[PDB]
Order: C-alpha cells, then structure tokens, then sequence
C-alpha cells in the first residue's frame, strides 16, 4: 500500500512550512529551521537525513541567503530551489507559483494549488 517516505523539503520559517505543506500531493517531511539554525545542529540533521532527497527553499532575501550559504558548506546534499525575486518571499508567492517550483522539482502536487 504506502510507499516510504524520502523527501524533505527545508524553510526557515512556519507560514514557510505550511504553505509548502498546502500545495503538496504526497507525504514529505517539511523541517523549519525558526530563523537561523546552529552548524551543530546542521551537521547532525545532514546526519539523519543520509539517504534522503533534500531539498532547501528559502526566500530571496538576506537572511534566506545567509541560510543557503550554511547549507552549501555543512549540508552540500541539500538541493536548492528558488521562487522568482519578483515574489521576495516564499510567504509572498501565490500558492500556484509555489507549487510549479516544487512541481519543476518532481514533487506531486495538488491540481488544485494551480487554480
Ligand atoms: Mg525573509
């Protein structure tokens, strides 16, 4: 019946989390990272999630730049997805642009979430 679960989506913040959840057709784990995450902390979730297929989405701005930068040097596996700068903020982006992003990245996504 269910097959496992392999996908981790990374955010930085809650709204982050749960419209990324809102678009989604299948099960993936979304890990918010509440602002900025420690290299400690980093190293041993880049630990647990060997043999996953992660994913990092963080807005355009500073602080979303700040975190891809941690994540290139402590956690080279994770794979990097971006929404247009003209939205800023994944926040900001209409939940129809969001889920063409993560659909680009060969997630299930609700059709409805492009309506
Ligand atoms: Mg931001």
């Amino acid at each position: 019946a269910m097959r496992r679960v392999e996908k981790v989506i990374i955010v930085e913040g809650r709204s982050d989390k749960q419209k990324v959840a809102a678009v989604l057709n299948e099960p993936v784990v979304i890990v918010c990272t509440n602002g900025t995450i420690s290299d400690a902390r980093l190293e041993e979730l880049a630990d647990e999630l060997e043999g996953y297929d992660v994913y990092l989405l963080a807005d355009a701005d500073e602080a979303g730049e700040k975190l891809r930068r941690q994540f290139r040097r402590m956690f080279p596996e994770a794979e990097h997805l971006y929404i247009d700068r003209a939205y800023r903020e994944v926040a900001a982006a209409p939940i129809w642009h969001l889920a063409q992003v993560l659909l680009r990245a060969r997630f299930d996504v609700r059709i409805e979430s492009l309506m």
